[PDB]
């Protein structure tokens, strides 16, 4: 079955294969030759498909993976949550993409998404991940990452095709440190958990806003960017309230309340983790 798929034979012309196992809610890639965790950028942590299939058996893994590199011709298009229970496409944007990008297509391991593998290059003005309102999403990659390989061919599309992908711009959002201070607040116990029922969410907002004022140097714009990636973000944040929004009033009250400020001369703080 899987060894008879033309796309698999094309991919098997590369020693960029891994195996993966499901751990928690994510799929971890493994070196198929020693069973250790595999880096997506170390070529000697991978194997050819013979080694990957033997390691899949040897270590009891859940499936094969393939690591994309800038040098190989492959592009990975991931259609998240686009299939119904009968493995039929339920998102109109996804139905359109498949009409316009015809190449190797397989059902993803969870059974409700699709993988499309194309020979080409991505447009430079599209974002790696686009999320839609119905919970579906579009992810595109051509390097620095592995894809799971299921061999569950969709609509008989078993062959990788050479295709220009500029028209991916119809579907992906167009594009034109914060993560540092995030990581800083996280490792110092200052990053909030998602609210549980019974919590005064608005009070969680202010406590986190105060911590943001310190760690962000009262940079209101940074504070806002940072809050939107936190488990306390909700639609109320952008709610018009009096002269502005609930979020903007919260952040300004935080800036007025906190006295101390973290300056990267490594200073420390009023609020405890
Ligand atoms: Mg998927
Ligand atoms: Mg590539």
């Amino acid at each position: 079955m899987i060894m008879e798929i033309p796309a698999i034979k094309a991919l098997s012309r590369y020693a960029q294969w891994v195996i993966w196992k499901k751990a928690a809610d994510t799929k971890i890639p493994y070196n198929p030759n020693n069973g250790k965790k595999a880096s997506s950028t170390d070529p000697l942590a991978w194997g050819d498909i013979d080694e990957a299939q033997a390691g899949l058996v040897r270590y009891g893994a859940n499936g094969l993976g393939f690591v994309l590199t800038k040098s190989d011709p492959f592009v990975f298009i991931d259609l998240d949550h686009v299939l119904d229970e009968n493995k039929r496409v339920k998102c109109e944007w996804a139905r359109q993409l498949l009409k316009e990008i015809k190449s190797y297509t397989e059902i993803s391991p969870s059974g409700d998404g699709l993988h499309v593998v194309v020979s080409g290059k991505l447009p430079d003005y599209i974002k790696h991940k686009t999320k839609f309102d119905d919970g579906s999403a579009l992810e595109v990659y051509e390097s620095g990452r592995y894809m799971t390989i299921t061999g569950e061919v969709f609509d008989g599309r078993d062959d990788i095709k050479e295709l220009d992908l500029s028209i991916l711009g119809e579907f992906a959002e167009h594009k034109i440190d914060d993560e540092a201070i995030i990581d800083l607040m996280k490792r110092k116990g200052q990053w909030p958990d998602a609210p549980a029922d019974g919590d005064d969410w608005s009070s969680l907002d202010m406590s986190f806003a105060n911590r943001l004022a310190f760690w962000c140097g009262k940079d209101i714009e940074r504070m806002d960017r940072i809050f939107r990636q936190s488990p306390l973000m909700r639609q109320k944040w952008d709610r018009p309230t009096a002269g502005s929004t609930y979020g903007r009033i919260t952040l300004k009250k935080a800036c007025d309340f906190v006295d101390s400020v973290y300056d990267p001369a490594l200073r420390n703080e009023s609020d405890c983790p």
